[PDB]
């Protein structure tokens, strides 16, 4: 069970680190993460944001796939549940904007643990 925040991701512009967390906006912003995965499984990864103001519909690029998720910026952390199948070796994760689907949204940091 290991997390990181967005003050340590890529923050892409439009992407915008505020208050170590993320801060997508239109097309081409993208909040990715480097790290690797222990072994080749499904684990149960969850999205967390605070912005106290407001989002819309985006992407959710977790090991390379763009799930699309559609949602507004809370202030609160909010947690979201995703479970994926992940490969051993180095992968990116993040949440970024797509061309269909775009929406300003904050990014607080990515979790993924060993489901259960």
């Amino acid at each position: 069970s290991w997390t990181y925040t967005a003050a340590s991701a890529s923050i892409t512009a439009p992407a915008q680190l505020v208050g170590n967390v993320g801060e997508l906006q239109g097309a081409g912003s993208a909040v990715i993460w480097n790290v690797d995965v222990p072994v080749t499984g499904e684990y149960r990864i969850n999205l967390t944001w605070s912005s106290p103001y407001s989002s819309k519909v985006n992407t959710l690029v977790m090991d390379g796939t763009a799930l699309s998720y559609a949602f507004a910026e809370a202030t609160v952390p909010v947690t979201y549940v995703q479970t994926k199948t992940l490969s051993a070796g180095n992968h990116s994760f993040g949440v970024r904007v797509g061309s269909s689907d775009w929406g300003y949204m904050n990014v607080h940091s990515l979790k993924l643990e060993l489901l259960g």
